[PDB]
RNA sequence: UUUUCC
């Protein structure tokens, strides 16, 4: 419906360079089946547009509900790219309905990683390192509630530091022992609470 | 080496 748009669509960034519209749609439509999502017969994403050159796509759906559980797929590993997946800035609640998203994705890792007691820092991660592969080296030492590895925007390539929050806030200090200062050719590890060196 | 339209 015509009043419903804007609560029917997602900004989805971070996307796979080259990746199609339909490629995207069905990666989605796939997830939302497979995780429990999808809320009757048929496909939940009608549409999707991407901005090949700024790096990001919009999702339409077939309906409110379906959109704000979508939201729970923030972090998904696509490609190896965590996908940050965002209201558009002009969406504004209906009477009525949910914002936020009723289920849990096992495995879907946030990337909203708000400033916070131990929130990580972690610099000098070689730049060919991929979301997917820092995410494992640091869910090596425990489970993670959100992580964000930091992009160029204009080129997609790492920019060698990343960010996190682990569910067990003691697994912090064990990620600072076995990584901080962790000598790799030219650069050296720095894992600390963001805290310690935030601007 | 402190997260990016209609
Ligand atoms: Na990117
Ligand atoms: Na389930
Ligand atoms: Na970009
Ligand atoms: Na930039």
């Amino acid at each position: 419906s015509q009043m419903t748009r804007q609560a029917r669509r997602l900004y989805v960034g971070n996307i796979p360079f080259g990746i199609t519209e339909e490629a995207m749609m069905d990666f989605f439509n796939a997830q939302m089946r497979l995780g429990g999502l999808t809320q009757a017969p048929g496909n939940p994403v009608l549409a999707v547009q991407i901005n090949q050159d700024k790096n990001f796509a919009f999702l339409e759906f077939r309906s409110v509900d379906e959109t704000t559980q979508a939201m729970a797929f923030d972090g998904i590993i696509f490609q190896g790219q965590s996908l940050k997946i965002r209201r558009p800035h002009d969406y504004q609640p209906l009477p009525g309905m949910s914002e936020n998203p009723s289920v849990y994705v096992p495995g879907v890792v946030s990337t909203v990683v708000p400033d916070s007691a131990h929130k990580l820092f972690i610099g000098g991660l070689p730049n060919y390192l991929n979301d997917d592969q820092v995410k494992e080296l640091l869910t090596s030492f425990g489970p993670l509630k959100a992580f964000n590895l930091v992009k160029d925007s204009a080129t997609g390539l790492s920019k060698g530091y990343a960010f996190c929050e682990y569910v067990d806030i003691n697994v912090t200090d064990q990620a600072i022992a076995g990584l901080n200062g962790m000598q790799l050719g030219d650069k050296k590890l720095l894992v600390q609470r963001a805290s310690v060196g935030a601007k």
